[PDB]
C-alpha cells in the first residue's frame, strides 16, 4: 500500500533506512554518531550550543528527511537529559530547535523523538543478501555504551515485521465483508489468527538481548519526554521556534500502529470510553507518521469485522474471530511479564510514555479479553 | 456513508418522536422532566422503574431517540433541582440499558450534543419548511429554561451549514483534477453559506433569554469530568463497577466547524494544547460516522497548501473568505458568550463543556484570525 506506507515484508517499518545525510549536515551527523563519548565525557552540551543553525532545505527525499529526524531526536534527547542522572535542560538551543520544528512540521510529527524514529526509521541489514534476522541487523544510532538500544530497538522492529504478514490480509477481510465471502473471511481471519500466534515467539527474544538493568536506569531515561513530567514541569522551550515551553510524550510502543490496527480490525474499542488507557492511544495516533494515522483512520471508516461475525449465527466465523482476539491477549499478557521483570523488579530495586503503566496495561489486555465471543 | 444530509447536514433527518409502547415507562419521565423535577417526584419515579431491554429498539432512529430520552432522565436526576443535591449513583434500571445503547451506538452514557440538538427536533407541519415557527424540540428539563430556543437555533445553524457541507466533494474534486475555476467558484459558494449562517445565529435573542440559560439550562447540560460537584465522576450501576467521568455537552461536540477548520488546514486540533485537546476528546462524543468523516477529511490533500503555492490572488481571496466567514461567526459567538455568560455570572464560571472559557475561545478564534492569507 503506497497510500498508506505500508510495505509488503516491513509493514510500518521504514523500508532500506537512509544511512548517510547530505554532507552539508556531517556536523549534524558527527554528534548523533558520537553520542555515548560526548554524554559520557560532558562534550555534548557544548557541541550543540556551538553548532551553526542549519536549513533543512537540503533535505529533499522522505528518507532523508526521517533520517535527519532520527538524527536530531537523538541529539535533542542527549542535550535534554544529559548524563541521565537527573541534570536536565530546560530550553533547546534554537540553531537545532528552529531546524528540528520545522523538519517536525513538514512531516507532521512533533518535535521529540517518536517509535517512528528510534525504531521504524533506526535500522539496517548487515549484509543485503541475508534474511531480516537478529544476526543479520544492527540500529543507527545508540545513546550510551551498555544502554541495549540495539537489542531494544530491534525486537521492537522484530515484532513490527512480524505483524506485516498479519496486515497485509487486511484488505481481504474487508473485500470478503462486503462481498459477503464467508469462506474467504474465515480463511483470513484464521491467517490472522496464525501470524498474531508467531509473532508472541518474537517477543521472547528481548530476553535473550536486553538486560533489565539497563533499560530501567539507562535506555529509558533517554526515550522518557517533557509531558507530566516533574523534572520538565511545564515542558521544554524551543528557543527560535515558540516563546512558551510545550510538553511532548517520550517515545514508547503506544505509537506503533501495529496494536491499534488490530484492536480497529477485531472492533477492539480501545479508544472508547474516558479512560485514561483510551486518552493515551488516541493522543500516540498524533505520534504516528500522517500516513498511519490515516491508515488507522480508513480501518475505522469501515463496516465492523465483530458486528459482521456476531450478525451471523456461524460457530466456524466466530471460532476463526476468537483465534485473533486470544493472540492479542495471548500478547498482551506475555507483555505484562516482561513490564514485570524490566520496569517492576529493577524499580524495587514510570516507563517511558508516561502512563500509570500497570494499570493501563492492564485495562487494554482486559478490554481485549472482553471482545471474546465465547 | 457518512451520515450526512443533503439538507440538514450532521443533524439526524426527521427523528423519530415515539418510542414502542413497551418503553412507555421512559417517554412519561422524560416528557414530565419539568413537572416531576419541580414537585420532588423525578428520583423516585426512576427508582421504581423496572430494567427494560434494548431489544424492542431494532433502527437506528428508534436508539437515538431512546439515548435522548435516557440522557435527558440522566441528567434530571444526577443534576435534580439544579441548586446542589447531587445524585453520584445512577440506578441499574437506567444505567444499565443506556450504557447498552451507548456501546452499540459508540457514544458515551451522557448526552451530548447529537442528541439534544440532532436529534432532538421536528417539523410541526411536514408540507412546510424547516423555519423555527414550524419546528418545536421533542424534550425539555425545567419550565422556562429556554430549551426549545437554545437547540433549535443550534439545529438551525447546522442546517445553514448543510449547504457548505455538500461543495466539500467539489473542492477536492477541483483539486485532483486541477480544475482552479471549479475550485474557485466551490470556495465562494462554502464562503456564502457560511455567511448565512451567522444570520441564522442572530435568531439567539428572541428564543433564549440570559438568565433562564445561565442559571437554569447550563445546569443541566453540565458533565462529571472535572466537576468539583462529583469529583470521581458517575456510577453506572450495574454496568460498570467504578464511577465514570464525561464532560457535559457543547457545540465543540458539533461537526460543522470541526470540519470547517479541517478543510481550511486551520490547526485546531494540532498540538497539546487546552484548545487542541478539548476539540480532539469532543471527536468520542459525535457519532462514530461523524468522527470518521472529520478524520477521512485530514487524510485529503491540503486545500490551505494547494492556494498557498499556486500565486493566483483570486484563489486566495476566496480561500480567505472561507477563512473570514468563520472568524466572523466566531468574533458573533463572544458577544453571545458575554450575554449570556460574563453578564450573569458578575450578577451574583464555565460553560456546559467544562473548557477554561474565555481562554479557550479566543485562543479558537486567533488561530482562525491567524489563518488569513491577507489581512
Ligand atoms: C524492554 C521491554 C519492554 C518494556 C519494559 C515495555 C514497557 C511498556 C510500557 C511501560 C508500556 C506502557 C506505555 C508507557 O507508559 O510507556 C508499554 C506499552 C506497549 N508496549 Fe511495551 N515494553 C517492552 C517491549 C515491547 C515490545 C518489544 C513491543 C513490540 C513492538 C511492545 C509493544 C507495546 C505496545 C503495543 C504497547 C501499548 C499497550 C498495548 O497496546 O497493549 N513493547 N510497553
Ligand atoms: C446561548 C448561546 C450560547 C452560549 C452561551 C454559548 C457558549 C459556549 C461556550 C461557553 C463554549 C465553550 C465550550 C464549553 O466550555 O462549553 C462554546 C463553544 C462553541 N460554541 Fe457556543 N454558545 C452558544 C450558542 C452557540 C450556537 C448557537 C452555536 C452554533 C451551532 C455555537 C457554536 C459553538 C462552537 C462551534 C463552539 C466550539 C468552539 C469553536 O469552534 O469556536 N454556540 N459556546
Ligand atoms: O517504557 C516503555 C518501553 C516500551 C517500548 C517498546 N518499544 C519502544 C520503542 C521506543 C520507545 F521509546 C519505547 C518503547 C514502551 O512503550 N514504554
Ligand atoms: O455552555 C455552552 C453552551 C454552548 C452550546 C451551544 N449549543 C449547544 C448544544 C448543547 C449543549 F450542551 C451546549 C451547547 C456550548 O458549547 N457551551
Amino acid at each position: 500500500s503506497k497510500e498508506y506506507h505500508i510495505d509488503e515484508e516491513v509493514g510500518f517499518a521504514l523500508p532500506n533506512p537512509q544511512e548517510n545525510l547530505p554532507d552539508f549536515y556531517n556536523d549534524w551527523m558527527f554528534i548523533a554518531k558520537h553520542l555515548p563519548d560526548l554524554i559520557e565525557s560532558g562534550q555534548l552540551r557544548e557541541r550543540v550550543e556551538k553548532l551553526n543553525m542549519l536549513s533543512i532545505d537540503h533535505l529533499t527525499d522522505h528518507k532523508s528527511q526521517r533520517l535527519a529526524r532520527l538524527v536530531l531526536g537523538c541529539i535533542t534527547m542527549a542535550y535534554v537529559w544529559g548524563k541521565g542522572h537527573g541534570d536536565v535542560r530546560k530550553v533547546l538551543p534554537r540553531n537545532i530547535a528552529v531546524p528540528y520544528c520545522q523538519l517536525s512540521k513538514k512531516l507532521e510529527l512533533p518535535p521529540i523523538l517518536v517509535y517512528a524514529d528510534c525504531v521504524l526509521a533506526n535500522w539496517k541489514k548487515k549484509d543485503p543478501n541475508k534474511p531480516l534476522t537478529y544476526e543479520n541487523m544492527d540500529v543507527l544510532f545508540s545513546f550510551r555504551d551498555g544502554d541495549c538500544s540495539k537489542g531494544f530497538f530491534l525486537v521492537s522492529l522484530l515484532v513490527e515485521i512480524a505483524a506485516a504478514s498479519a496486515i497485509k490480509v487486511i484488505p481481504t477481510v474487508f473485500k470478503a465483508m462486503q462481498m459477503q465471502e464467508r469462506d474467504t473471511l474465515l480463511k483470513a481471519l484464521l491467517e490472522i489468527a496464525s501470524c498474531l500466534e508467531k509473532a508472541l515467539q518474537v517477543f521472547h527474544q528481548i530476553h535473550d538481548h536486553v538486560n533489565p538493568k539497563a533499560f530501567f536506569s539507562v535506555l529509558r531515561i533517554y526515550l522518557s519526554g517533557w509531558k507530566g513530567n516533574p523534572q520538565l514541569s511545564d515542558g521544554l522551550v524551543y528557543e527560535g521556534f515558540w516563546e512558551d515551553p510545550k510538553e511532548f510524550a517520550g517515545g514508547s510502543a503506544g505509537q506503533s500502529s501495529v496494536f491499534q490496527c488490530f484492536d480497529v480490525l477485531l472492533g477492539i474499542q480501545q479508544t472508547a470510553g474516558g479512560g485514561h488507557a483510551a486518552q493515551f492511544l488516541q493522543d500516540m495516533r498524533r505520534y504516528m507518521p500522517p500516513a498511519h494515522r490515516n491508515f488507522l483512520c480508513s480501518l475505522e471508516s469501515n463496516p465492523s469485522v465483530r458486528e459482521f461475525v456476531l450478525s451471523k449465527g456461524d460457530a466456524g466465523l466466530r471460532e476463526a474471530y476468537d483465534a485473533c482476539v486470544k493472540a492479542l491477549v495471548s500478547l498482551r499478557s506475555y507483555h505484562l511479564q516482561i513490564v514485570t521483570k524490566y520496569i517492576l523488579i529493577p524499580a524495587s530495586q514510570k516507563g517511558t510514555g508516561g502512563t500509570d503503566l500497570m494499570n493501563f496495561l492492564k485495562t487494554v489486555r482486559s478490554t481485549t479479553e472482553k471482545s471474546l465471543l465465547k
